[PDB]
């Protein structure tokens, strides 16, 4: 059960807008985080759900909040598959490299018999404490916004402690207030 | 992880429609199946979730989906709980209690701090497989709707094999084909 | 069996007249305690055995013993039942919820196979030792008034170290004394 | 605890209306038991938890219950102590001796520094269950009447299963 | 075997004369001691083994050597015994209840399956060493004059070592 | 201790009347048995003890008592000192040698700091149980009279069970009787 | 060393022309096999490696010799590289991809750092024993006809057994016949 | 593999043109050094290989590379065949003596069964590290300039770091520099 | 202590007569056999020893005696040792290698830290089982007259089982044969 | 084996001239020791072998040799062996007594089965060092002149360093000086 545990060290190189960057954990303190783990570039179901945060990206950053694409290729293949693919080439979020598997498996989400990671996607808080975790089966696809409503949600938690965002949360909605007064009522 | 493996074996009480009712994995086998972990009864924020579940509830039946939810409370709780709440009271699926913690456990689900389940949704497939799964921190709800869009993705690819639906996909758009020659072009 | 032992520390939220307080070890010291186990809230037995005491409460807390009762429902459920139940509504003890089941495993109570504590009644001096185990199976009342009685032989002999008090002590009748003037003969 | 719990087997010496007597399990099988536990025979308190007990036999044998006292002294001691005081000599219930502390043990009933049984009475119905426990320390008394009250309880619900007061 | 070997630790309660007390290890240093083991109080032989020692106390006393009979009664049963029986009634030296079996351990002298002590009389000199042992059989009796005799001789070597008869 | 347990098998040499034999468990089936320990051959004391029992063995022979006198000196070392020895030369019985130490240690009668046995008698019935051990210090004499007593009397108890004999029996004596007519009189 | 053990089971996924391919241990028996590791799809160093193999490569295939490229990519990865380098785009022979890394730890060449596969070659005979390894370091490229030259030898020593073939022979020179006495004498 | 890790260090006897001298790690710091390991002195392909290297020893002295022939042999054997052998006569450089075989286990090249080293060869830099290894069966001979190409090649890649030698290159023809974007372009 | 145990199984390559043959176990069977180590061909005190051993050898086969020299060198080298050493010239005996050092280890006479047979002489009997063991420091030469003396002295003991062969035993010298009457009397 | 390898602390008692004395290791530092095992004292073999030691003694002693004969039996066994044989009375070295087998066993020379040493002869150097062993079948007498030699020969390389006496040696003749030049040469 890795929700509500901070995640763990890591080291990785990464493609970003047209260079190589080093990513380790420190990146990653006080600010939120997304790590979007995808089985494998230059293939089909994949580039879709990258595109699709990427047309979010510009809304992330605006709410502090930073992305990382995952997968266990090389930051040399992300470099290339930017290149060859128009979706691909929309994003400008950090597409990390894990061919050791390292990451991964500190997230526990590896394919033990593929090398190659599930379709996760990890939502975590400036404290590194991960508040929102989705996988799904190779054949069914994520949604974008779905992530951007569990992300405002999870910071509107962390700003209005003693308060939370119930069942379909959205901005500007009556949130609740836990209390003696309230149990067991509605 | 959890992901694309069989559930486990489990045998419990619950309480559905007025009656109490002993629930295992072989009432689930060639159903798909929901299971809908919260941590506590006569709280807050879980009868939103779970009403909302309720009222995709036939539509989720009428896909040949059962839904279970769980806490770590007992089966008469849940009966209690159903008529002191009218949002519990909208609730046709079994409600299970887990007081030992072993279907929880099962899934990989219990705040051992606590005694109480994580918020978890599992989806299982005929074959006992698991499609998809969210858990997400105390304070973020969690949106049926978007539940139902991997379920009926989920038996989409099951109905298909060699196609898959990518992100955001519902009802009536297009697949893609994994294959040879589609490598990289998106 | 842990008659004569000195009881562990523990931690636990509770319901008590009309609020939510925690309740540890610190809480016992120097007082004289009962702790009072059962099985589930809100089943269909009428809760007659926490009546029972709640009618006695005035008088225990007179001799200056404070009582618990203690099931594995957490303390949100005793909120609801105490507001539900008229028996129940009698009570302004402190109703402990036990969802991790350490307070009960503490004092060796725990039915591990029903996630549920037995019927047990505990004795427990400003030292925390141990001085009276009550355990009985469903259907077999513990009586209130039997406890006040035993009670109040532990505080009697508390305060009279020297001399025992047999079966039969009912404040105002004899003692027994030490003696080696004493025995085969009595 | 051992509530709900079948008993172990067990083969004593006992004690029993002048003669000396063995005592197992198979003795228990179809009858209610009351195993009624103490520290030391020829002691310095007035034994009247047993004479108390004593003074409901006749009373118990007539709800079909059987009374064992148990304690670490011999089967030998306990004649003893039956043939030098009048409130012993009252009993006619079996006196079992348990010096290896096998029987006491079962019961998860033995004080280990000392070597002597705990306080305790148990109630045990005819399929070997036990339905009640009690366990108090040296200076707080067992009630017989309590006991009695438990016993025909037991018996009822055994009888009866079902018939408690709803909420 | 436990021959020529320190004895270990104890804290016992016992019948002496009338009056309850502790021994311990502390009671034996300085002094020769005998542990005379028995199983069982108020039992059917005649106790004439410690009526035997009872016999020999006095003289026991005036070679400084100190007697202690253990049983694993309390010394509860001890003093009642000593209050019933007119061979007991004899006895001045001090009875050792052991009821956790501890004392009888350290000698290495428990009949596990019975909860008793073996037929066993240890001598032990001034220093708490182990000099003589000896154990029977229950139908097999200890012989009170061989004890003084074998008493007399360990405490002559003590006092003469190097003074046997050569070859 | 080993009173009352049986004894194990066992294969030595020995010395006998001039002859070299073989012992075994085997020769004390069906027989009464002495086993007589002591620390070395050829030392400076007189082995008056081994000729106490010399002296007695006509009389220990008729009442089929077998006599094995043992150290952990060679049966070659007995038979020297048998013929350098008035004392020694007396002897009759068999003289175990136990070089291996293992007849010692099956008594648990080896001074392991030493290679030595201890100054040990044991008695042997003819099912193979102890009936009764004799062990002392150096310098307190075994007597073989006292041997005799207790052989006499363990033949006894073993023809009359149901009979006893306490402390003071020789033959002739009365016995004590099972009775239940008995106690805390005597 | 490997050097002359059996290559271990395997089961990978290749590119191979255009289409995707099974590769297994029993697709190289009763063939001679050159497999031929490298780090990392779109670096630098690796395709003049793999371009000068693939200019010898029909000469190999006369001589029955299979070539397999490996590198820790997966096969797709492959088949976007083949697509994009002029120079990987004239292989014709099967270009493994072993994510699992499984393939590589077989042949103890992995980097477990780094994941990726170490610069090695390995030549493997018609019944599976390897018969030549070359590691070089990162900076250090390989030569195909040294390979070539190593492969001849080591075939013409198979076909022509009690013979073996000493430093720098090329087709048509003398080999030496092994046993007793030329022994010193060259 | 061993490519890329430290030499261990190791004390051996060798024979070097007439002396015995005490060779360890610490002679090779700071040199370049070659490893040439052998199964058996008095044989027959061996002569031919370290023959063949010794016709080349000058020209890797002026490279300050440094030559150590091993074999399980003692050096008393190597001075032996040095004086019996013209082939072997003509050696200059050191040849190790591996009674023990630690030598060679150091470098993974021991035939366990046999008790003779592989036919390999390690190239070691100033600094310790292998930089090249080679192992061929026992019928097929390695070829010294093949050595000699790689050594050169080994040695400018450290002289000018940040760049590598891609395939075939011999003295004066161009290498390649690693970085951001020749990638995937050769 | 390897005295009087059954030599363990082996099977080595030799050098006997201008011929390669293989040595096992097998052929020791039924046979005396002196097993004769040394620490390493083309030394100095060694070849003396085993020259001396070759002297007596045509006395020893006669008394049905075969003979192995032993040395961690291979069987090649004996060979060249043979054709090098007017000594070794003359032996006619198989002169085992053992490079595993596995026929050194049976026998317990490794220098562990040299890899070389210490100075070690075995007599084994036609049953396999050691009846003499010789073994000097580095320095001491064996003395291949005392070895004569000792076969001979074995073989006398084998065939007159009941005697035996006293200090300084010769050719046709008075015996003894133990028993009763000799004992302590010499 | 235990071949230069140091002897292991000890203290056991002796007899040695008509006294009782304590011996240990410390008694042996600085002195050439001899250790003489044999089985058991008053047999037949034994004193022939021990007699002729004796006979050598002074000449030993002229030495600087110490000689301990030891056996399982007793100091006072020895003491008694030596009153009674007119071979054993010539004795003037220590008889050692292991009856706890301790000294026997730092020498691994037990008969685990018997109790008893095996026929074993020890030479150990003024360093605690062994130089020589011999280890003989019950039927083989040892010969106490080639013992000397070996001595002689022991204190000769003590002595001289870098020069070794080769077989058979004895004063006064050549000696072999190992050296480079001399490798295969005799
Ligand atoms: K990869
Ligand atoms: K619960
Ligand atoms: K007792
Ligand atoms: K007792
Ligand atoms: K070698
Ligand atoms: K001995």
């Amino acid at each position: 059960s890795l929700i509500n545990t901070k995640i763990k060290p890591f080291k990785n190189q990464a493609f970003k807008n047209g260079e190589f960057i080093e990513v380790t954990e420190k990146d990653t303190e006080g600010r939120w985080s997304v790590f979007f783990f995808y089985p494998a570039d230059f293939t089909f179901v994949c580039p879709t759900e990258l595109g699709d945060v990427a047309d979010h990206y510009e809304e992330l950053q605006k709410l502090g909040v930073d992305v990382y694409s995952v997968s266990t290729d090389t930051h040399f293949t992300h470099k290339a598959w930017h290149s060859s693919s128009e979706t691909i080439a929309k994003i400008k979020y950090a597409m990390i490299g894990d061919p050791t598997g390292a990451l991964t498996r500190n997230f526990d989400n590896m394919r033990e018999d593929e090398g190659l990671a599930d379709r996760a996607t990890f939502v975590v808080d400036p404290q590194g404490i991960i508040q929102a975790i989705e996988v799904t089966a190779e054949g069914i696809g994520r949604d974008a916004s779905d992530l951007l409503r569990k992300i405002k949600a999870a910071q509107y938690v962390a700003a209005h402690p003693g308060e939370v965002s119930p069942a379909k949360w959205k901005e500007g909605e009556a949130t609740l207030a836990p209390s003696l007064d309230l149990v067991g009522k509605i």
